[PDB]
């Protein structure tokens, strides 16, 4: 039916997002190396009480070394979260690169197999007539279908990703919240003698 | 005794300076890795800062319902990162600054261990001296009158000292303890606070990022 409006609602749609999520990548990656780098300050804060616990007295070396015991395993689970933010949010984002460029070159191959195959004066006309109404029928189909489901996956996506980072945050700030819980405790029941 | 005085006062000077370079050492570092834990949680903070704006840039440009459910998102995490910055300022007010006065503290107990040995020094030069000029004149009555003095002075002054050493080692290591558990109390308890938020924050956002598609 109008094949300017949904060449260009398909090319703005895929620039939209390739512009979008590619940025996204790089801040949610700089995201995750900033997690990264604050996990290793806290190893070597695990390091040092426990450097500082071995020099003191009974209690309190105790209770400091069961902190950093407990802290050391926060680590491990910021690790954890920072390598399925990677996995789960920063590949999928990049992955859409690939998705935009096959976009673009299907819409592409699109008209030019259309027109490659295009390429008395009555009859000329009937039969150009006749080749341009069935690839207009058929290519306004397929524009319509790839910006459907363009969209469609589009959704989806966002949805996931979104909800993968939101996951993976959830449950690192759970286990956060149950062992600084536990850690309180010892170290106030570090007995003063 | 004065044997027991004189042997409690150099054991006292030695446990009191190890204690306190200990503590230095140790206090010190703490103080510059917790700094720059809290330097990364700042810069963790610079970075979803910029996230909140891409979040915002990309909805500004999509349909409706999509829209509104990254601009909320946005909002949701951009409150977070008010909590992540209130935590990164409480942990420098809270954590940081309490160890970093023990370069302070430190400083003072080394300037009055110094103190105490020039004084120390210079009675012992005295004392000395005082021995070398009685064994040249020893039947000078005033020599030996000035002999007993010192001997009852420096008596009186090693039970003094070694008093003052006791009380000041016992006052140091209380308070080291004491501050110890209020400054591992005050980073448990501030960052007990931010992860309680975030899930708090979190729970919420992943609600309504699940009805984006509606």
């Amino acid at each position: 039916e109008n094949r300017n409006a949904q060449t260009k609602q398909l090319q703005t749609a895929v620039s939209n997002v390739e512009k979008h999520f590619g940025e996204l990548c790089q801040i949610f990656a700089a995201y995750v190396r900033k997690t990264a780098r604050l996990r290793d300050k806290a190893d070597l804060l695990v390091n040092e009480i426990n450097a500082y616990a071995a020099t003191e007295t009974p209690h309190l070396k105790l209770g400091l070394m069961n902190f950093a015991d407990e802290f050391a395993k926060l680590q491990d689970y910021r690790q954890a979260e920072v390598e399925r933010l990677e996995a789960k949010v920063v590949e999928p984002l990049k992955t859409y690169g690939t998705i935009v460029k096959m976009k673009r070159d299907d819409l592409k191959a699109t008209l030019t197999a259309r027109n490659r195959e295009a390429k008395h004066v009555i009859s000329q006309a009937e039969t150009e007539l006749q080749r341009a109404a069935m690839d207009a029928s058929r290519t306004s189909r397929h524009l319509e279908e790839t910006i459907n489901n363009f969209e469609r996956q589009k959704m989806k996506d966002i949805k996931t990703i979104f909800s993968e980072f939101i996951t993976i945050e959830m449950l690192f700030h759970g286990k956060a919240l149950e062992v600084y819980t536990a850690a309180y405790q010892n170290i106030q029941n570090i007995d003063e003698d």
